């Protein structure tokens, strides 16, 4: 409509079509045969096909298909196209560009080369920026951000590490003849697997890249303007590349607390993955969900570990689950320090570089009553949060706004107040901060600048599980949010508490699994929000995601039924509720 | 309609109420505090409530809410109900009843008990008849039937036992200090601990209807009548109760060859789950879930192991699913013999009674070319099959007609051929045999009979799991029966494998896990069948049927966002189709 307009012009390569034209099969198989890609529209599945197969003509002065258009420019109808392919010229149409790239992106996380690969599919000459700015320890890593160095592939390992400590207390209870009391962990060893699959797809990024025809660049971008970007490779070489369409996918880095001996002897998760030594005695500042797994599995691997609290456990999450998944972990070796801040770090022992050994550090700081805090410890962990640094990007002067937080301000379209600049990952203001939000609104967005698609990205109920040593997984909202959107008489809460079956014989904990479901009594009944404390939550808690994406009601659960023994099942036969006051015991 | 009729037919006690009534929630409190139970129709809840509120003057001459029924009965309005209270006559009115119960359940498994502890919910005086005949070696458990005894529990809980060994395995692998190769395993050890545990289940269950003011009776039952039922109790003492309502929940048992050996030297289920001593070389006759599902577990305990098949695997499983699951087990030391069938089973040696130890037995049998079968094993397992017993209840004699194997035969409220029988469970012919499905359709009949509820049991669908050493689960159709049914041309298959994050560091297989989506493309890509072999499958699979309840189309699992990283988030991002002969490899 203009929606033609705005596709036509930000296309590299794209086919107006028909599945039923046979004309439109030859284009699209002489294509095919010269390897070029390219967007497709056909327009007999669509339900304004007719208006828009008219409305090409003010583009191309014809109606019929195919029509085929290369960065806004009418090339030909069928014939028109084959001429040029059988002439030798086709290549170099459809190579023609006013810029360096269709598409540039700055970050080489989860978003960006997902956007990447996916706007190289409908032929966008694309070009991917990746650089590491080591930690203040020199730490650095390889293509593939956060989630792939630094985050949830590290994490999830490491955890499992720690899980696999519990069943190895469980085993000897199935029959196993097994003394957990004869039996050490190496931190090395593990560390070294880790890196060792880090590596493998630090490498499967770059492959994937090329193997989509999209450049990899190892280059700190900066924004010089709209469609210029200047660049800054390994060898201090600084040069300068265009590209019509920006997308700002930079991520975040950890924040530091400003007191002193925070940067000179601590670390944060950015280092812990590749610590060349067990933490040994470790006190994690901060208290969001990074600060607890990793509290979590430290702990799992016999590490004496304390938690320091602000004030309270995992801010934006549901807090009945945000206390129980903290209880859990005070039951099982991590202590709190509740309410408490760190003044300074101070060393009393450097690091024992030529026998693998943390050093030891003293932190002195205060609760919220005055009283001090002091105490010594081999690791200081800082998980207080991350920030963007746009700044270095020279984000504003190019006109791109930036929220109070340094975040980028943008439209529920990923577009920012520059129109052909987007972000999306953790710089995007408001959204969450996750990998598969990340690389979802990057192929999204792709289809709409390259494809001529429409679909925006939903970013309501994305589902999340935190890897503490008892996994919480969660969808929707929080008990305590979809009361204060729809009041307590409009919200029926249904929970229980539930036992593994394989935590019967191991003499594990009853009535410490637990889960809820949030509903709106208004709605039919309508599902808000899931919630579930216990192991595999993860896996338990996607499959869900669907449903509740579908708008799934109580009824819905209740007539499907369960797979058994699972603990998921228990979601199809929930009927207590809160505000019976009945018991959830099990 | 006539359902106001039936409803008050068939209700033990019933309360016409409104939400916004206070002397409706006067009388539900007398009702409560003299702790008569009984049932509620909301009538400003129902969109014909207006109608029913009208047409009970057809019963009590009056329209006022509230008005209350026992067995039939009009018995007052709130001003008449609080009179016999005070009279101290309102325990006697609403105890009266024709019958010594107003339900009698035959079987004590898993429908029955969930079937009379919802109807005893709605004041309907209940009998549960539980009795266990013995395996013909004499083995004999508590209550709760199969499932809790000799089935579900028994067999995960082994199966967990089995999955510890590859935990064992991975652990070196995550830095843990432990040498598998010299941890031995103790049968004795685990069966204790899982008799504990089952014998625990057997208390909840009597506990359980106990506290729901359910009899329970330890006794044979026997139809001799309608509404007659002859009961046997342990002391071979006999008498007759009656009840209003019966419902047949009396489960099956293993089924032996007709071969000569077969009962005097093999055993079954019913006897694997509390054996004294070590299978030891193990044959396994059958290949349904149960076979393999045993055999899994034995060779993982370090057991020799061979499954004889007679023709393929997992019957009335898709194939393709069925393949890789006994690939899998070949691969990790599960012996096939395909094509082949038992002849007759020897005596070598008798069990070794004082040294607790299995003794000799010659197989022999037959391969489908005639080729002939002769090996030597320490204990043979049945597992070919399951039947009913119903000839000890005497159906034929009062008209509850059984087909052709000797189950019963049901109209889809559940009712046999006599209008007050029902049947649930694994003796409803032609219904998934399954727990939770025998409980669901247990607690929907009970409302059905006691709470004038209109909800028949949906049967399609329904999610299963196959606790093989690499787990298979399974929600709707097969690939096979969905093209059979639709046409190829009308089935697209989304297919992926992949390897859990933790296979990684363990170094665990390549492209054995796998997923996929049987899809028809007529009805917008709708999901008609999952299939997913991996870890944890059970707890992957379970929410996704949730969504296929709802009738999910692939268009809705690929908007929904992954968790990552998970191996249920792979449902989420399938693209590769089985028709494009793409690589379904990682
Ligand atoms: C410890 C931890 C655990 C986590 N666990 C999970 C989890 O289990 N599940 C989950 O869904 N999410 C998890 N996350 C969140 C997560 O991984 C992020 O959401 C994801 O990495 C964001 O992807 P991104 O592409 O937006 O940014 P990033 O992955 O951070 O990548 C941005 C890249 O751009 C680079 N860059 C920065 N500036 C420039 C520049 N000027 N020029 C060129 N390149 C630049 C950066 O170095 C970086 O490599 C975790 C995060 C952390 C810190
Ligand atoms: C080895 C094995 C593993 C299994 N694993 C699973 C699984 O992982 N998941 C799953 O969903 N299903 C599983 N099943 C299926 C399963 O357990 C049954 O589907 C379930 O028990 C059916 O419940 P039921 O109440 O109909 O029958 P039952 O549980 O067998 O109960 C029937 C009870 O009534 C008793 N009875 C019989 N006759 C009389 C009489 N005349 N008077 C009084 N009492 C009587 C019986 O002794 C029995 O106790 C498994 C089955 C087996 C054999």
């Amino acid at each position: 409509s203009q929606w033609l307009q705005r596709t036509i012009e930000s296309a590299a390569v794209i086919v107006f079509s028909k599945t039923t034209c046979p004309f439109c099969k030859k284009l699209k198989d002489v294509l095919a045969e010269a390897k070029i890609k390219h967007a497709t529209i056909e327009l007999d599945q669509l339900s304004n096909g007719s208006v828009i197969q008219k409305a090409l003509s003010n583009f191309s002065k014809i109606e019929t298909v195919p029509q085929m258009f290369v960065r806004g420019k009418f090339i030909g109808d069928s014939k028109a196209v084959l001429n040029y392919h059988n002439n030798n010229q086709l290549q170099a149409i459809v190579n023609e560009n006013k810029y360096d790239y269709d598409l540039i992106i700055i970050g080489g996380g989860s978003g960006g080369l997902a956007a990447g690969k996916e706007a190289a599919k409908y032929g966008a000459k694309i070009a991917v920026l990746d650089y590491v700015e080591p930690t203040p320890m020199g730490t650095t890593w390889g293509l593939g951000g956060t989630c792939v160095n630094v985050g949830c592939i590290p994490k999830k390992l490491m955890h499992q590490a720690g899980l696999l400590s519990h069943s190895l207390e469980d085993a000897q209870h199935f029959g196993w003849s097994l003394d957990k009391s004869e039996i050490s962990h190496d931190w090395s060893t593990m560390v070294e697997g880790v890196q060792s699959h880090i590596g493998s797809l630090n490498w499967g990024y770059k492959v994937s890249l090329r193997d989509n025809a999209v450049t990899y660049l190892n280059a700190r971008g900066m924004l010089l303007s709209p469609h210029e970007v200047q660049i800054t490779e390994k060898n201090k070489k600084v040069s300068t590349i265009t590209g019509n369409k920006i997308i700002l996918a930079t991520g975040e880095r950890p924040k530091y607390p400003e007191i002193p001996g925070a940067i000179e002897y601590g670390i944060t998760s950015d280092d812990l993955f590749s610590l060349p030594y067990f933490p040994g005695k470790t006190l994690v500042v901060g208290a969001s969900y990074v600060a607890l797994k990793c509290a979590g599995f430290l702990a799992s691997l016999g590490g004496d570990v304390t938690v320091m609290v602000r004030s309270i456990l995992l801010r934006g999450f549901d807090q009945q689950m945000a206390e129980k998944v903290g209880d859990y972990m005070e039951n099982h070796g991590v202590k709190f320090a509740k309410l408490c801040v760190p003044d300074e770090i101070t060393q009393l022992k450097p690091v024992d570089t030529e026998n693998n050994k943390p050093g030891l550090l003293l932190v002195k700081g205060h609760y919220t009553d005055g009283k001090k805090f002091e105490e010594e410890f081999e690791t200081v962990i800082f998980a207080v949060g991350r920030e963007p640094q746009l700044s270095k990007l020279n984000c504003e002067a190019v006109g791109v706004k930036l929220d109070k937080n340094g975040r980028v301000v943008c439209s529920d379209d990923e577009q920012t107040t520059v129109s052909n600049i987007y972000a999306i990952g953790d710089i995007n203001a408001g959204k969450p901060q996750l990998t598969p939000v990340a690389i979802h609104a990057g192929r999204y967005l792709a289809r709409r600048l390259f494809a001529g698609a429409t679909e925006l990205t939903d970013y309501s109920n994305v589902a999340t599980t935190v890897f503490t040593p008892l996994e919480y997984g969660a969808c929707g909202l929080s008990e305590e949010d979809a009361i204060e959107k729809y009041g307590d008489n409009d919200i029926e809460v249904y929970h229980s508490h539930f036992k593994p079956l394989e935590w019967t014989v191991a003499h594990r904990e009853d009535n410490v699994c637990y889960m809820k479901l949030v509903c709106r009594i208004s709605d039919n009944m309508r599902v808000l929000g899931l919630h579930v404390l216990g192991p595999n939550a993860g896996e338990i808690t996607q499959g869900y995601a669907v449903a509740i994406k579908m708008g799934a009601t109580k009824e819905d659960f209740d007539r499907t039924i369960g797979i058994h023994p699972t603990c998921s099942e228990t979601f199809t036969t929930l009927h207590v509720t809160k505000r019976s006051g009945g018991s959830a015991a099990v």
